[PDB]
């Protein structure tokens, strides 16, 4: 009496920054958001759902993980249980494919990887839609790693309707490349700024205006326009946080030297822009054309342990055990 599924998926870093929720217990976002798939950084998850568990069990990387750090699995185990009228506890095990002691963030593809596991087992059937309104309910992030390439996730107004898609763009992804410059909370630094900031009006009133351009950027390969769009974006969502009460910054002293260095590249001719989430880590979007001569540039201040290019990467892969 056991039932079980287990799936791959790659992370996916937003151009267009997902920021704020409408809706706390669905995952329901203030604005929808556009990301790239990568290739070079995965989760592998199985899930065993089974009568004879005497209680939910994570292990991540070959370790047991604590209450706090099962906190979020056991919270999306509950939601997929309850909409299968299934009263099993279960074991998931997973194991993160990213550079060992870089802090990438995984629940995107953690989260994605147990929704499309937890759909094999349970025998949910979805649709990839369906799928990626699930793997909302888990992370916001995760539902567009269940789409390769470029995904935008709709922030739509319900469950029914909050929900990412791959954007067609002929191919042009296979032509970019992402370089991680690794530099020594996510989810309450939002809330505190949506609910306290002076700035997060202005984030709202410009979201629309960038997807728009990303969209045309995208129509035409135009990369120093899609650039220019994802660096004032991200700079706009870390902005909002110095207008939050009590106000903070996500940003490191190594941040700033690599937004700096990034801009120093683009004036020596290195057509490449920077973006950065909810922590000190410098994500570089650059042409593949272009990579080598970026990490030319930047080996004068990073070693080549720092500097981890990663390109297009696929949707969700899921496995029958
Ligand atoms: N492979 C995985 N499978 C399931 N859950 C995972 C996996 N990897 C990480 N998680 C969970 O997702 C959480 C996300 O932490 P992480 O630092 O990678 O991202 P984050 O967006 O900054 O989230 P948070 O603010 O909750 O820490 C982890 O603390 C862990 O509880």
């Amino acid at each position: 009496a056991m039932l079980s599924g287990k799936a791959r998926a790659h992370t996916n870093i937003a151009l267009i920054k997902y920021w704020g929720k409408a809706n706390e217990e669905y995952i329901l976002p203030m604005n929808s958001s556009l990301s790239l798939t990568l290739d070079a950084f995965y989760t592998e998850t199985t899930v065993t759902f089974d009568a004879h568990y005497s209680e939910d069990v994570f292990i991540l990387n070959g370790i047991l993980q604590n209450e706090k750090q099962t906190k979020k699995v056991k919270e999306f185990l509950n939601l997929v249980r309850q909409q299968a009228d299934c009263t099993w506890f279960a074991k998931v095990e997973s194991q993160n494919f990213v550079p060992t002691a870089a802090g990438l963030a995984s629940s995107a593809s953690g989260l994605a990887a147990l929704a499309g596991a937890c759909n094999v087992a349970l025998g949910l059937n979805l649709s990839a839609k369906d799928l990626s309104r699930l793997a909302r309910r888990g992370s916001g992030s995760a539902c567009r790693s269940i789409f390769g390439g470029f995904a935008q996730w709709n922030k739509g107004h319900s469950d029914e309707t909050s929900f990412a898609e791959n954007i067609p763009a002929n191919n042009w992804e296979n032509e970019l490349a992402m370089l991680f410059i690794l530099i020594n909370s996510s989810r309450d630094g939002m809330k505190r700024t949506v609910e306290t900031s002076s700035f997060y009006q202005g984030w709202l009133d410009n979201v629309e205006k960038d997807l728009s351009q990303v969209h045309e950027a995208i129509k035409t390969k135009d990369f120093p326009r899609l650039g220019e769009i994802i660096e004032a974006n991200g700079l706009r969502m870390h902005g909002t946080t110095l207008g939050a009460v009590p106000p903070f910054t996500y940003w490191s002293p190594g941040s700033l030297q690599a937004m700096a260095l990034v801009r120093q590249a683009r004036a020596k001719g290195i057509p490449c822009y920077f973006t950065m989430d909810a922590g000190p880590n410098v994500k570089v979007l650059v042409e593949k054309k272009n990579l080598e001569a970026l990490k030319t540039f930047l080996s004068e201040h990073f070693s080549k342990e720092q500097l981890v290019p990663a390109f297009a990467g696929p949707g969700i892969e899921l496995f029958e055990t």
